[PDB]
């Protein structure tokens, strides 16, 4: 149905789409919060966060791959934000707070970043 992979993808176009999307993530203020900014194991009281989560891919880092073009394609970006949802789903072992923060994100985020990948191409 024309989505994900289609155009040659330039970070300027990609972002045109992947920006409002990552934004839809951010608008979830807390729900996106364990992602937007580095989880901050020093803050959340986490010692081995970068041991548990191999790729927390903060919504700031993802937004960066966007500002710089470290994806060459939108789904690579979604892979990052889903890489994020992962640190949520890998650490919060499905039964924690940020787990709900993410699950909701994935819900909204993609609810926008899906037709976005399509919007994009
Ligand atoms: O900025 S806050 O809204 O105050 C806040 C509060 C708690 C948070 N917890 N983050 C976690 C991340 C991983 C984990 O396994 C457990 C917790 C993160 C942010």
């Amino acid at each position: 149905g024309s989505h994900m992979r289609k155009k040659i993808f330039k970070p300027e176009e990609l972002r045109q789409a992947l920006m409002p999307t990552l934004e839809a993530l951010y608008r979830q203020d807390p729900e996106s919060l364990p992602f937007r900014q580095p989880v901050d194991p020093q803050l959340l009281g986490i010692p081995d966060y970068f041991d548990i989560v191999k790729n927390p891919m903060d919504l700031s880092t993802i937004k960066r791959k966007l500002d710089t073009g470290q994806y060459q394609e939108p789904w690579q970006y979604v892979d990052d934000v889903w890489l994020m949802f992962n640190n949520a789903w890998l650490y919060n072992r499905k039964t924690s707070r940020v787990y709900k923060f993410c699950s909701k994100l994935a819900e909204v985020f993609e609810q926008e970043i899906d037709p976005v990948m399509q919007s994009l191409g």
